């Protein structure tokens, strides 16, 4: 992923900085971008004809988001990419530029292609885990990845090292979190979550666990 960052600068692709609540792009824009989120957390969202907000997906540092097809540069969906973390560094690239910078180096083309495969397998994993364990499956998944990505081993378990104010950017959900505390799966202490039963999470978010194991071997192993 770093290599793609060098490749972009050396072609005149310079990073921009965005902050909490800013919008790297929106559903009312006709432009088709390729967003190379190099650092930070963001969330893909969509607004109902009733103004209701619909958080569809979340993205973390190092990952790309094409808001249009390469095949025909037309929009793929009407969404919004909003920054959720403090800072955020992205490389905004018009679609056609992206398409050309790929032809020259098929390696990076592959990198982007894989990120797509990443989201596909992830949605399927999320979907499998929900069909099996309902909301309980979703929350455990939500928690499983947080653990794997932002979790750090302590004499208390695995602290979810995430901004206590970004966590808010993520009803019955309480029933489940309560349930979890009850069964000693997690614990809320010091404005942070501590997972004490990682196997419980892996149990109710199977496909998501697999997905993590298959798409992020390193991370995965650092706890298993």
């Amino acid at each position: 992923g770093s290599e793609f960052k060098k490749y972009l600068e050396t072609n005149g692709i310079k990073p921009k900085q965005f902050h909490k609540k800013e919008l790297i792009f929106n559903q009312w824009d006709p432009q088709e971008y390729c967003i190379f989120l190099y650092d930070g957390i963001t969330k893909l969202t969509s607004i109902s004809e009733n103004g209701t907000i619909m958080n569809l997906q979340y993205y973390k540092g190092a990952f790309v988001i094409m808001s249009g097809f390469i095949d025909t540069e037309t929009s793929v969906g009407y969404y919004n990419l909003e920054v959720i973390s403090e800072q955020a560094t992205a490389y905004v690239i018009k679609i056609n530029e992206l398409k050309e910078l790929l032809s020259k180096n098929l390696t990076h083309f592959f990198y982007v292609f894989q990120t797509l495969q990443k989201q596909v397998s992830y949605s399927l994993a999320k979907f499998n885990d929900f069909s099996i364990n309902g909301k309980l499956g979703s929350i455990c998944g939500q928690l499983l990845i947080l653990t794997y990505v932002y979790g750090k081993e302590t004499p208390d378990g695995i602290k979810i090292t995430l901004d206590n104010l970004t966590m808010q950017e993520l009803s019955a959900v309480s029933r489940i979190i309560s349930k979890l505390k009850q069964e000693k799966v997690i614990v809320y202490k010091n404005s942070c979550f501590y997972v004490q039963n990682l196997d419980y999470l892996k149990r109710y978010a199977p496909k998501l666990d697999e997905w993590f194991y298959l798409a992020c071997p390193a991370t995965w192993g650092k706890l298993n």
